[PDB]
């Protein structure tokens, strides 16, 4: 998942719609945006021993967040009556334009399917999560 906050989104974004929005909604958008960036690189950052967050990534998400937040509850944009937000063509604009996501591919192009083995954090959390106990507390 992302390691940012909803307050930061508005701090950078310019759309009054993204700022005017609450703090709970902003969270949903952010988490929904990171899904796109990860879908491009073809990998996430769940492993606690591998959660890289450069300056290029933080920016890419900041832009994507504002994008969705804009067509997330606008007052002049509709996807022609459809399910929840989808990562496809929709959210028509008053100018009959197709608001497309931000070109943040170059921002993640540096971390898009690297050339490294499975040395990454693997079989480490499963070895501890699947342990008999190794503790003096039963939660």
């Amino acid at each position: 998942m992302l390691l940012i906050t909803p307050d930061e989104l508005k701090s950078y974004s310019v759309f009054e719609s993204v700022k005017t929005r609450p703090d709970e909604l902003l969270k949903q958008d952010i988490l929904e945006a990171t899904a796109d960036i990860i879908l491009k690189v073809g990998h996430d950052f769940s492993d606690a021993e591998y959660i890289p967050l450069p300056e290029t990534v933080r920016l890419a998400l900041l832009k994507l967040s504002q994008f969705y937040a804009l067509i997330n509850g606008d007052e002049s944009i509709i996807k022609g009556y459809t399910t929840e937000k989808i990562g496809d063509y929709s959210y028509t604009l008053g100018d009959g334009s197709s608001l497309q996501k931000p070109d943040v591919y170059a921002l993640i192009k540096d971390y898009v399917k690297p050339a490294d083995p499975d040395l990454e954090g693997i079989e480490a959390k499963v070895r501890m999560r699947s342990i008999l106990e190794h503790h003096h507390h039963h939660h």
